[PDB]
This record gives structure tokens, C-alpha cells and sequence, in this order.
DNA sequence: AGGGTCCTTCCCCC
DNA sequence: GGGGGAAGGACCC
């Protein structure tokens, strides 16, 4: 009974890097963290399987390759809000996913356009962009025609957002967050598709592996497996009862549901940011005790933001992983309620507020007792995080 | 500036138990729960029954001493939300602690009143029950004005109290929360009183130990007490930069702040419940055999508390402790998320659920797997934690 | 690479 | 019985 849209940008990083400068519109463009080549244009995707993901490794492919540094995202972030609060232009209730992707309940504004209608040019409902497995509209489903009309807004928000802020992108619209995420990614460039609901089990049975099902992440991907289960038929036949038995019965009955197409999750309105941080890393190059200086760096931008966007941070941290082969995690943080006359001012000129952030970050760092002492590292993150 | 009230009731449960049974308020009354005193009335407690432990033990002491059990709460926390509710009708901002202990900040009221009040009948202010060390009272000094005022709040809730719900209590009256709750003890039955600034100092060293001062319990304690630190005084002489680097900056300077008396903590609104648990413990009735129907009771209950309330329950929690020396650590626990559309459900054959919670508690309680020592260290518990 | 948002364990304290 | 601080997970994009 909803109607769901899910919107994705295109080469997101990528796009806010030419619209900042043309000279490299056209031309095979990645966006550049650390060493890693975050994402790049389409003009570059096929110009030498050069997908997201990759470094410099990939620059193999026609080297002519040009390189943007994308490690600050400011201007990234920034976009992305203009993004979405637009979107909320058309209907309040909007859930960010990242930078790039926003999901927006549109069945009740579907449903007030579906009234202003009379009953005569009812019949004269079309669809904007695709239909998803090239299905057969009928006019007198009524679910067909509110996905339709679900494809019109989302034809005007991706005009809206190309008109207004310069930025193309891709759409799907379904019943349901899991269903739109899917069929928002069948034509990928700058395009947008509508599922409807006799195409829910094509779409389903489309993907290879069950780790291709928004909400199977890595772990989960892994324990399926174990059962043998990878394909998604795999999973819409495996035992309830099993599967239940073995990751719980809320996970069991909601993996299983989405294997079928089956998702009741409700679009989360998105509101303000709930946590700022910075992080800046030295890929790996941490001595342990020669880091320090960093931290008042990374740090020091933060300020900035918290400045910028009203609310203060009544909590900190540093976060730390060690990582080897396989898996990463960490045990690396330390939070503190900050001083209620510095998190009240932090604006107002102070900077010896990084001394007693110092302090709690890391010579109140590591763990319990004094005895070995064996270094590594791989990057690590502060939050300035819960936010009131 | 802050005029905070504390209200600790007499005997609470002993309290209730006299009310229902008109026949025991003049006999020794002590109330049980399934072989331990946990309290009893003024005319027990002369015979010195300090919340001990084996009614036969004190029983024996007082032949016309009669016992009722206190194991099911459900009177108890009644009437402990008529007594906040009838709190809140003062001032909304509320705090509970406990089902007997209630703080309330009067700030925002006891102005409303001296701003009301003339200019001449600002001499005539007086206080409502005890002067903390009796402190002589300066009536020029705004600071004493204002908690000479909460002291008559304080009067006016206690008297409410006991005309509108049968209950006699104490109350606190001081600047900040520390202080309300330290003083509303000085005078212990049915009494009231007021701690002006000069006395601040000599109500904290009239502890005996810095265990006696809110918010630090047994963990802390013993961590001060392996540091050479035994007195309140001890404590707020000890070095600031030791204590931080061996508590951690946000404990060191909250913990010595109390040690001087201050405390800023803002008196938190309640509201509603957020749990609704139910702990059965029980001086080994039982191993891995038959909780099923353990969980069939204590899930039972919760069904007609959760109805009453008007609220659903998203998760829901249990935690289970094993048996150790000296303080009996018992601390361990597993938790998840809740089905939704049917677990919800408000339809006759509600209780159905009953099969999924059992399954839903038993692979949270076998993930403390049996190979640890987990099975029979104690009884049970449940939290139907996090209602909305 | 950056930069987020829920979960979850304790651990503590009346 | 009932609250919050912690810290890391596990997904994200
Ligand atoms: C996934 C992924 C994305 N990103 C950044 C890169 C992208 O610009 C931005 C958006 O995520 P994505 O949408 O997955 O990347 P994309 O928009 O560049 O590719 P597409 O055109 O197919 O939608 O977020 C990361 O920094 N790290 C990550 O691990
Ligand atoms: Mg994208």
C-alpha cells in the first residue's frame, strides 16, 4: 500500500568534482582518497574496468587518467544536504543512506494527487521512465496507477535536482525501501525504473547471491553460507525453523522475509545530523606514541563545524582498529562528558579546549595494567558524538 | 540558585502493608521477600530489625511480630506513582529514584512565589521544620529567603502526601541534588529538613565514609580505598591529577566535586516507565530444567501491566549472574529485538506469544552457553526494556 | 578513504 | 526494580 522512492546520484564524489570544475568534465575522472580510488565518472568506468573500489592500481588502465583528491568532504557533505532537504520540499519524510541516497515516502502526497483527479482523465495516467522487466501496465490496477504517478514525482524530483543544484542521478520506485533500492540500480547512468508488483519475484531472483540483499551484510552473507544457503531461492525455501534456530528468531524471520521481496521497514525521517567527526589517517604508520600531534589537527576542523551548524557535542572519543588479515574492529576509545563552560563556548576563541581532549584521547589510553607492549595500527576516527 | 526537594518515604512497603491491614500499625511489622527482612516499620525497628536477613532470627525477638510477603510489587508501585503523580502536580520536573524516593526541583516555583509575594512580608518568612545544624537563618540573604520557601513546598507536598494518600515521609530541602538527599535523612521519621550554604561543609564531613556519599557505590569505593582514601576529607585533599589518571578524567573530577558538596546533575523528569522487568531470584530452586514455565509467569504479568499501561514493549531483555565471594558479582546479560505486527497484538488470543519469547529468551540465555557455569548460579529475570 | 547510525555489552549507582 | 554512561560490533554509503 506504499509507494516507496529510492534516490541514488551518480558518481556522486565525481559529479561534485566536475561541477566545481568543467576542464574535467568529459574526461575519465576518479576521485582519490589516501590511496584509493573511492569512485570516478562513466566516462572512466568503461574506459578500463575502472569501477569503485580501486587504486592507483586501477590508474593502469589509460593512466591519462586524471586524479582529484577527495579526502576533505565538506563540499561533498554540504551537496549532499541540499540534496536531501529538496527532496523534502516534495514530502517531509526522507531517510539519508550515505552521502548519495535518499529514500522518501511519497504515498500519501501519491494518494493527494490521486484525489485532485477527476473521474474521467484517470485513464490517462502514464509512466515516467521504465518499467522495470518492460511489464504491462493496467490502468485499472489501482496499485499500478499510484506507482505510476509515484514515477511522475520522481521524474520531477530528479529535474528539481538537475535544475536546481546541477546534479543527475537515478531513481526507483516500489512498495517497499528493500524493492525501490533494487530497481533504482537496473539502468544505472542518470535513469529511473518502477517496480510493479507481478515483477517482485523477476527482480528477486535477478540478483546471484543472497549478499546482494540490502540488509545481508558481510557477516550474515557468511553464515548463510555455512548452511549451504547462496542463491536467493535458496533462502525463500531454506527451514523457518533452522534458520530461526540459528540467528535468532527477529534476524531468521526478517532475512527471510526479504529474500521474497518483503520488507515492512518504514522510511526514517532523517532530521539533523546526530554526530560530527573528523578523521584523518596515516594508513598504518602509527609507532603508538608519535601520533599525538594529529589529533590536533583532525580535531581542529571539527570545531569548525560544530561552529558552522549549531548544537554542541556532549561527548568525544578516538576510535582505533588493529587490523590483519580478515575482519576489522577495534577497542580503541575513550568518551567524557567535556566541561560544561568549554561545550558552551566553543566558538568564543578557546583553543586550550584540545589539551583536555588531548588527555582523555590517548595518555588516558589503551588498557587495563603495564606490561607488554607490541604496536600496529591501521587508521582511526574521533566522534564528536550524541548531540543535544 | 537551584532549590531542590528530596522526599524519601518511611518504611515504604511496611507503609503499604499498614494501610491495607489497618490491624498491624501497632504491632513490630516487617515485610518479606522468600527468606530476608527488606524492611519494617518504626515499632519493629526499635528492636533494631535493620533490613536483616531470616524472619525466624528477628521473629523469635518479637513473638507478636507478624510478617507479610512483600515478593509481588504491584501494590507498591502504585502507589509509589501516586505519590510522584501527586509530586508532579507541584512541579512537573520530577525525578524518581527507587519506588519511594522522589526529587523535585522547586527552582522555577519558589520564585513564582517570592516575586508574587509583597515587600513587607518578606520579613515575615519563615522556615517549615528543621534548620539542618541549627544554622541560624539571615533573612537579608536571597539565598536563604529561596530555600526557606522550599521548606514550605517541602511542608505543603508532605502534608498532601498524608491527607490525599495515608503517607508520612521526609523530605530534604538544599541547592543541589547531593545535598537534598543527604539532609532529608537527618531527622529520620516523618520529618523535614533545610540546609542553608554555611552548613554545606559540615554535612559532608559529618559522613563516616566516602561510601555514604551519593554516587559512588562499592566498585568505587574500593577503587578509593586501595588509593589511601577512607574519609570525605581524604578525598577532597587527595591530588586531582592522580585521581583523573586513575578513574579517568569525567569520574575523577565528578566523584571529588561531591566530596565538597557540589553537584550539578539536573533533577531529570521521569516520566513514564521505560521498562517494565520483573526479577525473580531465588536461593537455588532449580537447574537447566523447566523455566519454560518460569517464563510463562514472569511474562504473564508483564502481559497485563504492558495492557494497562497503553504502551508496547520493542525488546525485550534478561539478564542472568552467577555466584561469587565477597560482593557476589552477578552481573551478565543478552539482548534483542522484538517481532512486529503480531507480537503487538491487542486481539483475544494474544498470549500465543508466549512460545516465541521462550524460544527468544532461551537462545539469549544458552548464548551464556553452558559451558561456561551459567546454568543455575541463580533464578531468572526479564525486562520487556524499551517502551514506546 | 572518509564519515554516520543503530545496536549492544558491560560497569556503576540508588 | 529502574536508569544512564561506557565502549566496541555490524551495517552502511
Ligand atoms: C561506498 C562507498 C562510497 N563512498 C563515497 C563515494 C561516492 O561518491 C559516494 C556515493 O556512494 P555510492 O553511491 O555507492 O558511490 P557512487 O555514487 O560514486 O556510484 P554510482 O554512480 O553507481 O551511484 O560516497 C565512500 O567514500 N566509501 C564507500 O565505501
Ligand atoms: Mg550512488
Amino acid at each position: 500500500s506504499r509507494v516507496i522512492v529510492h534516490v541514488d546520484l551518480d558518481c556522486f564524489y565525481a559529479q561534485v568534482e566536475m561541477i566545481s570544475n568543467p576542464e574535467l568534465k568529459d574526461k575519465p575522472l576518479g576521485v582519490q582518497q589516501k590511496y584509493l580510488v573511492v569512485t570516478c565518472n562513466y566516462e572512466a568506468r568503461k574506459l578500463g574496468v575502472k569501477k569503485l573500489m580501486n587504486v592507483r592500481d586501477a590508474k593502469e588502465k589509460c593512466p591519462q587518467l586524471v586524479l582529484v583528491n577527495g579526502e576533505d568532504l565538506t563540499r561533498y557533505r554540504e551537496m549532499s544536504y541540499k540534496v536531501t532537504e529538496l527532496l523534502e520540499e516534495f514530502s517531509p519524510v526522507v531517510e539519508r543512506l550515505g552521502f548519495d541516497e535518499n529514500f522518501v515516502d511519497l504515498t500519501e502526497m501519491v494518494e493527494k494527487r490521486l484525489q485532485q483527479l477527476q473521474s474521467d482523465e484517470l485513464s490517462a495516467v502514464t509512466v515516467s521512465g521504465h518499467v522495470y522487466n518492460n511489464q504491462s501496465i493496467n490502468l485499472l490496477d489501482v496499485l499500478h496507477i499510484r506507482l505510476l504517478v509515484g514515477s511522475q514525482i520522481a521524474a520531477e524530483m530528479r529535474e528539481a535536482m538537475y535544475n536546481q543544484l546541477g546534479l543527475t542521478g537515478c531513481a526507483g520506485v516500489a512498495s517497499n525501501k528493500l524493492l525501490a533500492k533494487l530497481v533504482s540500480g537496473v539502468f544505472k547512468p542518470n535513469q529511473q525504473t518502477v517496480l510493479l508488483p507481478e515483477s517482485c519475484q523477476h527482480l528477486i531472483h535477478s540478483l546471484n547471491h543472497i549478499k546482494e540483499i540490502p540488509g545481508i551484510g558481510y557477516k550474515t552473507a557468511k553464515c548463510l553460507e555455512a548452511l549451504g544457503i547462496n542463491s536467493v531461492r535458496d533462502l525463500q525455501t531454506f527451514s523457518p525453523k533452522i534458520l530461526e534456530k540459528e540467528l535468532g528468531i527477529s534476524v531468521a524471520q526478517r532475512i527471510q522475509k526479504l529474500s521474497f521481496g518483503e520488507d515492512n521497514s518504514p522510511v526514517i525521517l532523517s532530521g539533523p545530523p546526530q554526530s560530527f567527526s573528523e578523521e584523518d589517517s596515516f594508513k598504518k604508520c602509527s609507532s603508538e606514541v608519535e601520533a599525538k600531534n594529529k589529533i590536533e589537527e583532525l580535531l581542529a576542523s571539527l570545531l569548525n563545524r560544530v561552529c558552522q551548524d549549531g548544537r554542541k557535542p556532549h561527548t568525544v572519543r578516538l576510535i582505533i582498529r588493529r587490523y590483519s588479515s580478515e575482519k576489522h574492529y577495534g577497542r580503541e576509545s575513550r568518551q567524557c562528558p567535556i566541561p560544561s563552560h568549554v561545550i558552551q563556548k566553543l566558538g568564543t576563541g578557546n583553543y586550550d579546549v584540545m589539551t583536555p581532549m588531548v588527555d582523555i584521547l590517548m595518555k588516558l589510553f589503551r588498557n587495563m595494567v603495564n606490561v607488554k607492549m607490541p604496536f600496529h595500527l591501521t587508521l582511526l576516527s574521533v566522534c564528536f558524538c550524541n548531540l543535544k
